């Protein structure tokens, strides 16, 4: 069974000794500067020109990121003073502190979709697409059986974490985040094989790259993450903190999605109070909200409302099945027990029916197929013939072992703004 | 002045006092007003707003976010040293020292958040219009400090008015903690008079005449010291707003020649000649070497410039806080840094090869023109509201008479820089 004092992990990368909680300046803490770090970065600087499904120019996943990581920060505050009073001596003998979880919950959720290739989950079935019958399907004989897997399955969490833990010369260990942020981070603490091993949702997808594995096994190790299996394909139980992030996450593109929908016009304002009464009618003020003249104010007030409910649920949830995510026994998301997963449920369809499924959006992700798949040949057959003229042209312009080179290709293609990615696939092909 | 009422926790419209000791922990209300403003209409469209140059990496959005993570921190250390100065502050009224840092985090993260498109160029096409174009017609119909609001147009107290508005439904705007807006004004004083003194507080203004009577309240509430000498008012600046003053101070200064940097405009080769005072006692030689893109380098050498100019204002915040409590301080924190000649040195280079280069003189230029003509169409509209064309205009752009033009005016300046180029191609048949 896994323990408290163990997940809260302030060691970072490279450390050789131990850093005490009690021991910390509370103006220099370890998992506020984790925080910091990640604003300051330039992968995080980069979703300022990284648009969601709909480019209307202020839907940006920088403002996506930003809002998880709010809500995720209310979400650990929450816990994190249940937690401390349920387990005194954490704050008694230890030194933590509610914000302490708070800080965790929204440096883990700041940072989760920093490692995601544009055009959505198109994105990164394009990449996948390339290795498994593209060009980079010639590779497959030359690589391990879990290094194609991490191609042909293309995963943005686990190149999230190769982003925020890449050593490179004169930055070992990226921006060196505490290792609880790191256990947080990881929704799905198994490798790419083997595939959907159970119906968890911690099975689902897997979240690190055989390049990171070594790493992610320290950070396994020193959280004391439990052993899921020791069948030589490795996996954990999730960090209990990591149920907090996929909440704030679920939470919010479950109803900022239907909100953005209906303010680019896709829902009809209607839906709004029928799909949402449920979650709002408790503490709503009526009177407010029929003085309210515009559809985006009468629709961003349900939306507070919503969120503030399902913040509070989510907080009861995991104290509910506390010891159960501490013994990597509780096999569903907070989300999945909610009690308005009928609400949940028919938003999630209406915002699929209507946003995900409209024309426009279709058309960005079949363009995108085709914008990842050309960088990605330009990059493969300039590693495969890097003596050509041409190839060494491809160099200068796109970058100046096997498996790590395709993998870092994948990294370095999948975090290019949609400017430089698109500018740089109309250069290669001639417009 | 006193501590315990600067760390005001009313919200507009209370009629009951709050007390900091019966705040919940995880419901803090200046924690509150950070979360409003990153879910606001208004801060989302930062989004689409460029600050000097048009990269769209280098935007107003990331600019905020960063002056507040700076403020962030310098709240906090200075909080520790206040709560330590003033124990009674935390031991009676049960203030902690994260509430330093939220306070100025908030007012830091919303301080750009009324400035018009198209930067200070774009703060002149606003009072140009009012004072010599179109707009002069309305001077005899408006108060010396009404017109004085318009041909002196200023993003900060616009940003006021933003986080403030009341609107059917919605009264208080975001309504933000007190304190919170005390820490926002770095100038509380009106339009007029024009720079009384050459005190940085007075080197603009803070609010329009719309909103003077939501300030009044404000500096009540929060024992602000009134420096006024006549109907004019004016007051000493809250002690938080010298931090976030800092907090862009040092974001500007450093980020802009980080910026230059990395896209070309300032050699390289300035880096290190520019900053090696403000980095040389913590720069790691070896790592520095080490690392091989220069964006790389930059960067490493911006982290440690801010972090020693936030110790430094820290130290001088609370070197000088009991005259900055009296409201006689007469500078700004950055102003009696030790490395003024390296801050000066790094501002001069930045204006001569960014703020003066081709590309941003072009969009200042074109911002004139985009500004002035949705002005235009906007105030021709509103003296003419009948015409059919002129309902047509009320539709697209806007669907008592200086409250009518103080409105016209940050509407226009809250636009995306997109909206006001598409609005001004429609009104132009493009
Ligand atoms: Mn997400
Ligand atoms: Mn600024």
């Amino acid at each position: 069974n896994a323990n408290w004092e163990h997940l809260l992990s302030l060691k970072r990368q490279g450390d050789t000794a131990k850093r005490l909680r009690i021991e910390q300046d509370d103006t220099r803490l370890g998992f506020e500067v984790d925080y910091d770090r990640i604003i300051f970065s330039a992968p995080f600087r980069s979703l300022q020109d990284k648009t969601q499904v709909i480019t209307d120019f202020v839907h940006t996943r920088l403002t996506h990121s930003l809002e998880v990581s709010v809500v995720g920060r209310s979400l650990g505050r929450m816990v994190g003073k249940k937690l401390l009073e349920k387990y005194p001596h954490l704050e008694q003998v230890y030194g933590y502190k509610f914000n302490d979880f708070g800080a965790i919950v929204a440096a883990a959720a700041l940072a989760h979709d920093i490692g995601n290739p544009p055009f959505g989950h198109s994105g990164e079935k394009a990449i996948g697409e390339f290795f498994k019958n593209g060009y980079g399907k010639r590779y497959k004989d030359s690589l391990t059986a879990k290094e194609y897997q991490d191609l042909i399955k293309f995963e943005g969490n686990a190149n999230g974490f190769k982003v925020l833990s890449q050593s490179k010369p004169g930055a070992q260990g990226g921006l060196r985040l505490s290792y609880a942020t790191l256990g947080a981070f990881m929704k799905y603490p198994k490798e790419s094989l083997p595939h959907k091993p159970s119906d968890h949702i911690a099975d689902k997808k897997y979240g690190f790259f055989q390049s990171e594995r070594a790493l992610f096994e320290d950070v396994a190790q020193e959280l004391g993450l439990l052993k899921r299996s020791t069948t030589d394909d490795v996996s954990w139980s999730r960090h209990p903190l990591a149920y907090l992030v996929e909440a704030a996450d679920d939470i919010c593109y479950t109803i900022i999605d239907f909100e953005d929908g209906i303010n680019l016009g896709l829902i009809p304002e209607e839906y709004a109070l029928e799909y949402m009464v449920k979650l709002v009618g408790q503490t709503i003020d009526r009177n407010k909200y029929n003085a309210l003249q515009e559809t985006s104010d009468r629709v961003s007030y349900l939306r507070a409302l919503a969120i503030g409910t399902l913040i509070n649920e989510s907080v009861d949830t995991f104290m509910k099945y506390e010891e159960e995510i501490l013994a990597g026994t509780f096999d569903q998301s907070l989300i999945d027990k909610s009690n308005y997963q009928a609400q949940i449920t028919d938003i999630i369809n209406l915002s699929i029916e209507r946003i995900y499924n409209s024309r426009e959006v279709i058309e960005k992700e079949i363009a995108g197929y085709e914008i990842l798949s050309t960088l990605l040949e330009a990059r493969c057959r300039a590693l495969d013939n890097n003596d050509t003229h041409y190839n060494q042209l491809i160099q200068q312009l796109l970058a100046p072992s096997l498996y790590e080179n395709l993998i870092q290709i994948c990294a370095e293609v999948s975090t290019m703004t949609d400017g430089k990615a698109l500018r740089n696939y109309k250069k290669i092909k001639g417009l």
